[PDB]
């Protein structure tokens, strides 16, 4: 079963194998008095690993690298951060010093620099317009438009029908909005519609925080985002 927030102490990282050569990574963090789970992705590409998002902080990201070596034993050669918040780029300097090439859109890199968050080294071109998609090795990167943040990307693994929606997508047990300080509430449902229309075939859908599901997570998130818009 998928590890939930209560089952993971802060500092430890779990890996959940989804398909041949595709995992999620799950960590936990204390924030504003509560403990939150956090998801990322791992995708094999030949004999190297592509990492999607840090494990939320230097300590968790060191643990993530150690659990990868233990359970997979293939090197992480590139990483992509899906937006500029600390749960996605916090740990980038740990990755960089381990030899990982860190990537993010110019939008994400600009926003991280402004916030004082760690900044991925390389830039992802071709993603500035809503609906833009680019191939990145074993995944497609998709910019659906502004949602949880103006820069959020989603990641699709075509070999496995896995769609990592990041923080643009809510888990079912979340029935109220999360951190929406950087969000575009007016555009969020339209951006979700772009995800549905671009990956209607997705089978396994992973939120940025919590339990995966199917494409019904998109409808769930639209429901929650609209109830927050109206209250
Ligand atoms: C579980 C939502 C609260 N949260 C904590 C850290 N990041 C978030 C988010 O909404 O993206
Ligand atoms: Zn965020
Ligand atoms: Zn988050
Ligand atoms: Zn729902």
């Amino acid at each position: 079963e998928y590890p939930t927030v209560s089952e993971i102490p802060v500092g430890e990282v779990r890996l959940y194998q989804i398909a041949d050569g595709v995992w999620s990574h799950i960590a936990t963090q204390s924030f504003d008095g509560a403990v939150y789970p956090s998801n990322g992705l791992i995708v094999r590409d030949g004999d190297e690993l592509l990492l999607i998002d840090t494990a939320w902080g230097a300590k968790n990201t060191a643990a993530l690298l150690a659990e990868i070596e233990k359970q997979i034993g293939l090197p992480v050669t590139r990483a992509v951060s899906t937006h500029f918040h600390d749960d996605r780029v916090g740990g980038v300097d740990v990755l960089r010093a381990a030899g990982v090439a860190t990537y993010a859109s110019p939008s994400t890199r600009r926003l991280a620099e402004v916030e004082g968050n760690e900044i991925p080294t390389h830039s992802l071109e071709g993603l500035s317009s809503s609906g833009d998609a680019v191939r990145f090795g074993p995944v497609e990167l998709f910019y659906p438009g502004a949602a949880h943040s103006t820069d959020n990307l989603v990641v699709y693994v075509p070999s496995a029908s896995v769609l990592y929606g990041g923080c643009a997508i809510y888990e079912l047990s979340r029935t109220s909005a999360g951190n929406v300080a950087d969000a575009d509430l007016a555009e969020w449902p339209t951006s979700i519609e772009r995800i549905q229309q671009h990956y209607p075939e997705a089978q396994f859908v992973i939120p940025g925080h919590g339990l995966p599901g199917g494409l019904d997570l998109l409808k769930h998130t639209t429901n929650v985002v609209k109830a927050h818009t109206n209250r």
